[PDB]
C-alpha cells in the first residue's frame, strides 16, 4: 500500500507514535516519507546482504528475519515480510523497540539526513489528526 502523507499521519497517531520516545508525529511521517515514500511494500539490499523492510525500511541485519542475512539478528520476533504490509502494525511495534534502544531516531539514518532539526510539523500540516 501507499498511504497519502495524511492518511499515514493518522494511522501511526491510532498506532501510537503520536510522540513515542518524545519524537513528535512530524518526525515519524518525515522518516517514512524518505525511507519509503509512504510505500509499504519498499524494499532495499545493503551493500553488507541485509534488506531493509517497509514503510520505516527496517534492517534484517538486526531486527526481523528473512533467513538470507548470515550472522543476523531478529530482535522483534517476526519474519521480515510482516513489515511490508499494508497494516503497519508490525512496523509500528518492531519501530518502537528500535527507537527506544540507545541511539533514538539516529538509527534511520535518511531521518538523520534529512529530517532531523527541520521543521518536521509540516509534515502533519492540514491533516485531520
Ligand atoms: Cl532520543
Ligand atoms: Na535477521
Ligand atoms: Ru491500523
Ligand atoms: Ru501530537
Ligand atoms: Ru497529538
Ligand atoms: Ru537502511
Ligand atoms: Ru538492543
Ligand atoms: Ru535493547
Ligand atoms: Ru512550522
Amino acid at each position: 500500500k501507499v498511504f497519502g502523507r495524511c492518511e499515514l499521519a493518522a494511522a501511526m497517531k491510532r498506532h501510537g507514535l503520536d510522540n513515542y520516545r518524545g519524537y513528535s508525529l512530524g518526525n515519524w511521517v518525515c522518516a517514512a516519507k524518505f525511507e519509503s515514500n509512504f510505500n509499504t511494500q519498499a524494499t532495499n539490499r545493503n551493500t553488507d546482504g541485509s534488506t531493509d523492510y517497509g514503510i520505516l525500511q527496517i534492517n534484517s541485519r538486526w531486527w526481523c528475519n528473512d533467513g538470507r542475512t548470515p550472522g543476523s539478528r531478529n530482535l522483534c520476533n517476526i519474519p521480515c515480510s510482516a513489515l511490508l504490509s499494508s497494516d503497519i502494525t508490525a512496523s509500528v511495534n518492531c519501530a518502537k523497540k528500535i527507537v527506544s534502544d540507545g541511539n533514538g531516531m539516529n538509527a534511520w539514518v535518511a531521518w538523520r539526513n534529512r529530517c532531523k532539526g527541520t521543521d518536521v510539523q509540516a509534515w502533519i500540516r492540514g491533516c485531520r489528526l
